[PDB]
């Protein structure tokens, strides 16, 4: 019956067909028109329109074109500071602004109409620190990439007067993709554990000039932050033994979230990825997988509040539009599953600080789960411990080992405390360490 | 309604976000923005109509290197209060690499000036080099 | 595929044999420290 105009800003993709977010919405807003189980009696549609990512006034008129055409939701820019000017106009008016990047937050930025379907580094910081207890570290060399890397990770800057490390952060060079001089003093200042943090693009940019550095030996042991780290054609490094441990979102374990993963790539067969990146072809995207999990959140929303309707207010007179107040207690309640998992956002500031994560790494044949994180719980690793295989401790080998044992001084005294224990340790000297002594050398469980 | 209304030399807020609004006006425009206080440059943006007159980080954080190699400290404990502040500091966090500093970074709480646990975890730990960086209004409340 | 097996460090040191070992493509290995001192009945240091 109503169209619920959604739109907002996108990639400008100055030759190009059009950029990768961009494609997610407008698949979002046909996926749920075909599958009518989502929205009795509705439809969606969208006015989506290019900035140049650093042109906020460019951004600024291009929102206020879509609020004066009357929205239902702006989705925003993907950048820090064209974020801003879209944020404060949905302040200023009450429309809804569901982005899909994390930006920096002012400490002090009273706001309230946003969410950030991105998962926080508040939490995926977290994260990072809590495989290093579990991969027993040291002497971590955080590496970010530009000036907001550092702000990023600041939780784990924040480490070393705790859970005792050994910080030496250093930063990539700007302007280029030379990481060989960065390299080159990593080599000979034995750093041999590194959690670079950077978008995927430069993932593979820094790994393929670090395979020619000759640093990827089964001595290193890299872990990366990007959330499409399983989208590196990681198949040259497979059979070397670096241990590249990393992150991701995006769910595969799933039927229903694959299927579509498939039906993506086949619709995004245009822009096919050039060969020499050290990037794959058929993938996901996990900007792409959080925009085509957002508007699933605004459609399981105006699911959960019909009426819901489109004015036309205008950025030139600022007045607040009439619904938003009411609907933006909807989409700050959800909990929605979709590409991303368990979407469940914060109703505090509108972040998002419970998600669930899948801790891949590279094994011999490619990258493979090795567990399950979420804010609760560590780090739930299945291990699938080691020291079984169809045995327990050789079991004919280690049978009981039974000593035959009498009792002579200083060779074999006798152990008491009090309240009598049992054990090896009923009896004591210097044939009963002469026991371990034999013990400790071979292995075997002995009894007297 | 400064431009409409017709001006020469628009002198921008003092903050970070307000600031990029307005300087993005002014690259458009033509007009010329001057800013006062440091904001946070995003490093690609293609803005030449501005100029700052805040004594850049770039140097400032360089600046506190070389008093610290004055002092030859070994055990800093660089303290900050939004985290901005770290941006401000990146040639004091990247100095471990160089030299033999051993840094641990510690954050003034949020929402307070109640720097009580701050100093209770900094005695124990028994640092006395600690850097603060951190308004002067602010600062003035750890020292009390 | 001594590349693709991380044996390109700076512990390696692969003498080849073959007098062609100057005419082969040894550039994304430079960097890297393997030593593949190898030889030579080319002379290519002469102008003629
Ligand atoms: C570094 O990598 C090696 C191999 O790349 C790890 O060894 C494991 O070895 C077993 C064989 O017994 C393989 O089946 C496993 O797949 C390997 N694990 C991984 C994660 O690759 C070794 O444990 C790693 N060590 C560190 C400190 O990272
Ligand atoms: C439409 O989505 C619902 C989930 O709400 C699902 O149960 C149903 O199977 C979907 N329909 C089709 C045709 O896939
Ligand atoms: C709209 O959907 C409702 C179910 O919520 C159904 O009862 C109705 O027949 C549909 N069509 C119209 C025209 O209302
Ligand atoms: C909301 O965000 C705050 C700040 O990050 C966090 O501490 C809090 O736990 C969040 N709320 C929930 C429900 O976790
Ligand atoms: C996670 O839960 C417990 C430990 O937290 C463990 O027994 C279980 O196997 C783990 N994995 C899954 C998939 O539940």
């Amino acid at each position: 019956t109503h169209v619920l105009r959604f739109g907002g800003i996108f990639e400008y993709v100055e030759s190009g067909p059009m950029g990768a977010e961009e494609l997610a919405f407008r698949f979002a807003v046909n996926t749920i028109n075909r599958n009518r189980t989502l929205l009795p009696n509705t439809t969606l549609t969208y006015d989506t329109q290019k900035i140049n990512l650093y042109d906020s006034f460019e951004a600024s008129k291009k929102a206020c074109d879509q609020l004066s055409l009357g929205v239902a939701a702006i989705f925003g820019p993907s950048h820090s500071s064209s974020a801003n000017a879209v944020q404060s106009i949905c302040n200023a008016l009450g429309v809804p602004h569901i982005q899909t990047r994390w930006k920096h937050q002012v400490s002090d930025n009273k706001d309230s109409f946003y969410v950030s379907l991105y998962p926080d580094f508040s939490s995926l910081s977290r994260a990072i620190l809590d495989l290093v207890q579990f991969f027993k570290w040291k002497t971590v060399t955080v590496v970010y990439d530009d000036s907001t890397g550092l702000i990023r990770l600041q939780e784990l800057i924040k480490a070393p007067s705790r859970y005792n490390l050994r910080l030496k952060i250093r930063q990539l060079p700007a302007d280029t993709k030379d990481a060989k001089p960065l390299l080159k003093e990593m080599k000979r200042g034995k750093e041999f554990h590194v959690i670079f943090d950077c978008s995927h693009e430069m993932a593979a940019g820094i790994l393929k000039q670090a395979l020619a550095m000759g640093m990827m030996t089964e001595y290193y042991h890299y872990i990366f932050t990007t959330l499409d780290l399983f989208a590196l054609d990681v198949e040259p490094y497979r059979y070397s033994g670096v241990n590249m441990t990393g992150f991701r979102i995006l769910n595969t374990e799933n039927t229903q979230v694959s299927s579509i993963i498939e039906k993506w790539s086949m619709e995004r067969l245009q822009a096919p990825p050039k060969p020499d990146s050290g990037l794959l072809d058929g993938f996901m995207t996990t900007d792409a997988a959080l925009m085509y999990d957002a508007v699933h959140v605004v459609s399981v929303a105006v699911q959960q509040f019909p009426q819901m309707t489109v004015s036309s207010l205008q950025c030139n007179r600022h007045k607040p539009w009439r619904f938003g107040t009411r609907f933006m207690s909807l989409i700050k309640e959800a909990h929605w599953e979709g590409l991303t998992g368990r979407i469940t956002f914060n109703k505090t500031n509108g972040l998002r600080t419970d998600f669930d994560l899948d801790v891949i790494s590279l094994k011999e044949e490619g990258l493979e789960k090795i567990g399950t994180w979420d804010p609760a719980s560590g780090l739930n690793m299945t291990e699938s411990q080691k020291g079984k295989p169809a045995n327990i401790t050789d079991s004919l080998s280690n049978r009981s080992l039974i000593v035959t044992t009498i009792l002579e001084e200083p060779y074999v005294l006798f152990k008491k405390s009090d309240k009598p224990l049992y054990g090896n340790d009923r009896f004591e000297g210097y044939c009963i360490d002469l026991l371990r002594e034999l013990s400790t050398i071979l292995g075997f469980t002995y009894e007297i």
